C-alpha cells in the first residue's frame, strides 16, 4: 500500500476485540481507546466520529498513528472516546488523499453509513461465564428417566378431558388415538439429568445447562404453568432441584456449572389457581369469579370465556402486568418471593432465565413490542441483577432483538435464530429451519452473519444463544437429510463462532425430527458415546474452544468467501492467539491456501490444526491445508 489517493478496504479492520478496544464494557468513568488497522502507509488521516446520546450530536476525534503489527504489513491508528455515563455510537472516516472510506459494524463503505455503528454502552455488562461457556439445552421429559417412581402413566390423570399416555422409551412421540400430543410422557426427570451430568460436563464438556419448563403443569412441555413455586411431580420435587443445582455447581464432577431455567412469564396455564378454568383448587380463580383476588391478573374481553392469551391459545391466558408496582409485576419479579427472585436466591441460586414469549409481555392484554413491554424488561433486569449481577437474562425472539438489547437496560442476549440458526441452516442444508427450501452461498452466508452481528453490542454478540436446532423448529439432522458430515461442519462452525455455542440435546449425535412435537424425541442413549463420530467431534471442539479465549471473545475477521469451491474462512484472534478457521461446504475435498498474514501470523511461525494435530509452517504469509467436503480445520497458534 501507499499514499496513492486510495484507501484499501482489504487492509482496514476494527471490532471490539482485545487488539482494537481497551474497554469493551466500560463504566461511566472509563475512557475508550480504539485502534483502527490499515495497510502500512496506506492513508493520510483517520477520524473517529461518534454520536453522543447525552447531547444528541456528533463529535470528532482525530486519530494518530500508534504502531505497526509484528509482520510489518499493517498500521494501527489510535483515538480515544472520553468517559461518561452516556450511550455512544461510533464509526470511522478514513482518508488517503482524495479517497475517503467509512467503516463501522458493517465494515467498509464508500458512502457514510447511518446505521450499524459500533456501540459504547457505559455500565452495561453481560455475564462473562455466558460469553465463555458452552450450553446444553434439555427438554426434561425426553432426556433421561432417572427415577421411574415419579413417571406419569397412561391414564394417571386427565387434562381438559384427555387422559395422559406413557410411551416406551425410544418410541414415537405422537399420541395414539384417544390421546393428545401434549399429554404424552416418556419419563425424563431431574434425577435423570443429575445422573447424566458426567456425560454433559465431561463426555461433551458443556458447562451451562438450559432446561425447558420444569414447574408444575399438566402438559409434557409445561409452558402452561400451574405453579411456578413447585417443581412438577413428574420431574421430582424442589429438593430434587436443589440437589441437581448443587451437582451442576460442583467442581468435583467436572468444570463449574451454571443452570438457566425457562421463565414463562407472558402467560400462565389455564389450570393455574389464579385462573382455575377447571376448578382444580378450592380457591376462586379469575375464570371462576370476577371477585377472585386474582381477577385483574388477566384480561377478559367477555368474561369468562373470551380473554387475552398467547397466540389465541385459550390454554395460555395472558398476564396483565398493569403499571409499575402492580401485583403481577410483584409476583413475577419485584417481590423477594417472586418467581424470578425465589430461584435466584438460596437455597436455589440458579444462574439465569430464558424469557419465553418475551416480546408479548404487556399490560391490558396488548401484544407487547411497545413502550410498556420494554419498561417491564428494564425493571426485570434491575430486579434480577440486584439479586445476582451475574445471573443471565436471555430473551426468546425470532428476529433482530436489538430493541431488547442495544440500550443495555433489558436482556443480556437472545435466542439467535436470525443471526445463527437460520443462516447456518440455509448455508449447510439448503433449507430454512422449518425445513423449507432456502439456500445461500458462502458470500451470502458471510454477509448475513456480519449484518446480524452488527445488530448487537459486542458483549451481547458474545452472549447470544447459538443453537443448530431447538424445541420449536425441525432438527438439523432432518434438514440435512441425515448426512452426518453436514452436522460435522455445523459443529465446527458453531464451536468457533461469536456467541454461546448451544447444543439442543441429541444434536451432538445427529438426532433427527420434524416439527413440534417430533423435534422432542426421547434421547437415544448408546448413541451418546464417542463411538458416534459427531459426539467425539463435539467433545473435541468444546475442548478447543475452552483452550482459546480468542474463540470466545476475540475479534472476528473474514478471510475467504469462495463461492466456486464453497470455502469459508475466518479468523478469531486476540493479543495472545491467532486462529484461522477453514470450512469446506462442498461435497468434495479442497486444498486451500489460507491468508494467515491477515491475522498477522508471522512467517516461519508454526500453526496447528487443533482438530487433527497436524502442524503447519507459515511461509509467504500463507498456510496450505487440505480439507474434506463438509468439514473444517482450526489452524491455531
Ligand atoms: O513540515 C512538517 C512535517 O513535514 C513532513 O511531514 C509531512 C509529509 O511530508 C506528508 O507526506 C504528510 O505525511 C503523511 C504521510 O504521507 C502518510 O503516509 C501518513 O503518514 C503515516 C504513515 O502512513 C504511517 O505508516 C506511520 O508511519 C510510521 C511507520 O509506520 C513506521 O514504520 C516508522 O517508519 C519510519 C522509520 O521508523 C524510520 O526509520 C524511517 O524509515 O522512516 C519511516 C517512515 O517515516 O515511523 C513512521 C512515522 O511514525 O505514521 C505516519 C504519520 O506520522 O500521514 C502523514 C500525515 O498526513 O504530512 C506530513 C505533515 O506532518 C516531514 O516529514 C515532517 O518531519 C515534518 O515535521
Ligand atoms: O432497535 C431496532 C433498530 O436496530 C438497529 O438500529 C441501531 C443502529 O444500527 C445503530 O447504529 C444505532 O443507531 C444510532 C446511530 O448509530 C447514531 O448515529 C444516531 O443516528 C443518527 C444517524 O447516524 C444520522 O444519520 C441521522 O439519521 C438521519 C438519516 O441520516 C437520514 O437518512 C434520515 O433517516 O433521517 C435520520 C434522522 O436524522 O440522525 C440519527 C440520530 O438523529 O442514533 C442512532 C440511535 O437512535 O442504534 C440503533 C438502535 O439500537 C437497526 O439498524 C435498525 O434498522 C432497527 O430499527
Ligand atoms: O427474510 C429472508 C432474507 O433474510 C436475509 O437475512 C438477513 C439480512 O441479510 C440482514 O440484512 C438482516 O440484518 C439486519 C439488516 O442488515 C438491516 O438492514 C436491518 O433490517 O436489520 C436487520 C436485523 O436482522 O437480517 C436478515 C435475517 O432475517 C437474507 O440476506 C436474504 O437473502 C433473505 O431473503
Ligand atoms: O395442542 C395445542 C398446541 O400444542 C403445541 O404447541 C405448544 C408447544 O408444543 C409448547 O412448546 C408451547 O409453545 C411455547 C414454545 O415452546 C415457546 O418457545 C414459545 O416461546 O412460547 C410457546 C407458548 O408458551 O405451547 C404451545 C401451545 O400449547 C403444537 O405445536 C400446536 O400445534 C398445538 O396447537
Ligand atoms: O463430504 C466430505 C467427504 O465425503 C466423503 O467422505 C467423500 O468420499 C470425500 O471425498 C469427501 O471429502
Ligand atoms: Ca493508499
Ligand atoms: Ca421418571
Ligand atoms: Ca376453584
Amino acid at each position: 500500500a501507499a499514499n496513492d489517493n486510495n484507501v484499501e478496504w482489504n487492509g482496514l479492520f476494527h471490532d471490539q476485540g482485545p487488539l482494537f478496544d481497551n474497554a469493551p464494557e466500560p463504566t461511566s468513568t472509563q475512557s475508550v481507546t480504539l485502534k483502527l488497522r490499515t495497510f502500512k502507509g496506506d492513508i493520510t488521516s483517520a477520524n473517529i466520529k461518534y454520536w453522543d446520546t447525552a447531547d444528541n450530536a456528533f463529535h470528532w476525534v482525530p486519530m494518530v498513528w500508534d504502531s505497526n503489527d509484528p509482520t510489518g504489513t499493517f498500521d494501527y491508528w489510535k483515538g480515544t472516546i472520553p468517559a461518561s455515563p452516556s450511550i455512544k455510537y461510533y464509526r470511522f472516516q478514513i482518508n488517503d488523499g482524495t479517497s475517503t472510506a467509512w467503516y463501522n459494524g458493517n465494515g467498509p463503505s464508500s458512502t457514510e453509513p447511518n446505521a450499524d455503528d459500533f456501540y459504547i454502552i457505559p455500565n452495561f455488562k453481560t455475564p462473562d461465564w455466558l460469553k465463555n461457556g458452552v450450553m446444553y439445552q434439555i427438554f426434561p421429559d425426553r432426556f433421561y428417566n432417572g427415577d421411574s417412581s415419579n413417571d406419569v402413566q397412561t391414564g394417571s390423570y386427565t387434562y381438559n378431558g384427555t387422559p395422559t399416555e406413557k410411551k416406551a422409551w425410544g418410541s414415537s412421540v405422537y399420541a395414539d388415538p384417544g390421546y393428545d400430543n401434549s399429554l404424552v410422557f416418556f419419563g425424563g426427570d431431574l434425577a435423570g439429568i443429575d445422573q447424566k451430568l458426567g456425560y454433559i460436563k465431561k463426555t461433551l464438556g458443556a458447562n451451562i445447562l438450559y432446561l425447558n419448563p420444569i414447574f408444575k403443569a399438566p402438559t409434557n412441555h409445561k409452558y402452561d404453568t400451574q405453579d411456578y413455586m413447585a417443581v412438577d411431580p413428574a420431574f421430582g420435587d424442589n429438593s430434587t432441584l436443589q440437589t441437581l443445582i448443587n451437582d451442576i455447581h460442583s467442581t468435583a464432577n467436572g468444570p463449574k456449572g451454571y443452570l438457566i431455567l425457562d421463565g414463562v412469564f407472558n402467560h400462565t396455564g389455564d389450570s393455574h389457581p389464579w385462573f382455575d378454568k377447571y376448578n382444580n383448587f378450592s380457591s376462586q380463580g379469575a375464570y371462576e369469579s370476577q371477585s377472585s383476588p386474582w381477577y385483574n391478573y388477566y384480561t377478559f374481553y367477555t368474561w369468562p370465556d373470551s380473554y387475552a392469551s398467547f397466540l389465541g391459545f385459550n390454554s395460555l391466558p395472558k398476564l396483565n402486568y398493569g403499571n409499575s408496582g402492580s401485583a403481577v409485576r410483584g409476583v413475577i419479579y419485584n417481590n423477594s418471593n417472586s418467581v424470578a427472585k425465589t430461584y435466584l436466591n438460596p437455597p436455589y441460586s440458579v444462574d439465569g432465565w430464558r424469557l419465553n414469549a418475551a416480546q408479548y409481555v404487556d399490560a391490558n392484554g396488548n401484544n407487547g413490542s411497545d413502550v410498556t413491554n420494554h419498561q417491564i424488561w428494564s425493571e426485570f433486569r434491575n430486579a434480577v441483577k440486584g439479586v445476582n449481577s451475574n445471573a443471565a437474562i436471555i430473551g426468546q425472539y425470532w428476529g433482530n432483538a436489538n430493541p431488547w438489547t442495544a440500550q443495555g437496560n433489558q436482556w443480556d442476549a437472545a435466542t439467535n435464530f436470525d443471526g445463527f440458526t437460520q443462516p447456518v441452516s440455509e448455508w449447510i442444508t439448503g433449507k430454512d429451519y422449518q425445513n423449507n427450501s432456502a439456500s445461500i452461498s458462502t458470500t451470502q452466508f458471510d454477509s448475513w452473519l456480519r449484518g446480524t452481528r452488527a445488530n448487537y453490542p459486542t458483549n451481547v454478540q458474545q452472549s447470544m444463544m447459538n443453537f443448530l436446532s431447538n424445541h420449536d423448529i425441525t432438527r438439523f439432522a432432518t434438514r440435512s437429510g441425515g448426512d452426518l458430515w453436514k452436522t460435522y461442519l455445523a459443529l465446527i462452525f458453531q464451536m468457533t463462532y461469536v456467541g454461546t455455542p448451544t447444543i439442543y440435546y441429541g444434536d451432538e449425535y445427529g438426532m433427527q425430527g420434524g416439527a413440534d412435537p417430533d423435534n422432542r424425541r426421547s434421547f437415544d442413549w448408546s448413541q451418546a458415546t464417542p463411538s458416534n463420530s459427531a459426539v467425539a467431534l463435539t467433545q473435541k471442539l468444546i475442548t478447543i474452544r475452552n483452550q482459546y479465549p480468542a474463540l470466545r471473545t476475540g475479534s472476528f475477521m473474514t478471510l475467504i468467501t469462495d463461492d466456486t469451491n464453497k470455502i469459508y474462512s475466518y479468523g478469531r484472534f486476540d493479543n495472545v492467539n491467532r486462529i484461522a478457521v477453514v470450512l469446506n461446504n462442498d461435497s468434495v475435498s479442497h486444498t486451500v491456501n489460507v491468508p494467515v498474514w491477515q491475522l498477522s501470523m508471522p512467517n516461519g511461525s508454526t500453526v496447528t490444526d487443533k482438530i487433527t494435530g497436524h502442524s503447519y509452517t507459515v511461509q509467504n504469509g500463507m498456510v496450505t491445508v487440505a480439507v474434506d467436503g463438509h468439514y473444517g480445520a482450526v489452524l491455531a497458534q
